[PDB]
């Protein structure tokens, strides 16, 4: 289970924020995200990534009808990978682990079979001038509630960051440290 800062989110929702130093924006060529989660939903957004450079790149790990999955855009399309079998919304602990090199990616929930996804066609690279990662909920998104941990992107464990009042964290609404 879960290893360092865990945060729960209650009722009515919350949000971390980590933002950027607008002057030092990172763009990838490939993205690694992972996340711990436990949760009765059938409905969250846990994580999403935004940019700021006006192309609407972005990365968004969500329960939909129950099922973990990421849905991203670098450029070209909306790409959307779920894990359709496994049972992620018991309450129970679960790591959800999404990469990406280029415009492939793959997705996997715990111990099941990594699922890997080769879109066709034209696909650009770069997921572009990242500005935030929300964490929690999003606008236009249903909020999270239950116990995130163990957040990791790109090399950056978030929720230890907003544990120590990292600077580059804001935290919001109905969300406490363990
Ligand atoms: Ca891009």
């Amino acid at each position: 289970a879960p290893l360092g800062s865990t945060y729960i989110f209650s009722k009515g929702g919350g949000q971390i924020t980590y933002k950027w130093p607008p002057n030092d924006r990172p763009s990838t060529r490939a993205d690694r995200l992972a996340i711990g989660f436990s949760t009765v939903q059938k409905e969250a957004v846990l994580v999403r990534v935004d940019s700021s450079s006006g192309l609407g790149d972005y990365l968004e790990l969500h329960i939909h009808q129950g099922k973990i999955g990421v849905k991203f855009n670098v450029g070209t399309d909306d790409i959307a990978i779920e894990e359709s079998n496994a049972i992620i919304n018991d309450g129970k602990y679960h790591v959800v682990r999404f990469t990406r090199s280029g415009g492939n990616a793959t997705l996997q929930v715990d111990s099941w079979p990594v699922i890997e996804r080769y879109p066709a066609g034209r696909q650009l690279t770069i997921f572009n001038s990242q500005a935030t990662i929300i964490i929690g909920g999003k606008e236009q998104g249903q909020p999270f509630q239950g116990q995130l941990s163990g957040l990791y992107y790109n090399g950056l464990k978030v929720l230890n960051m907003a544990a120590e009042n990292d600077a580059n964290i804001a935290i919001v609404g109905n969300v406490r440290l363990v």
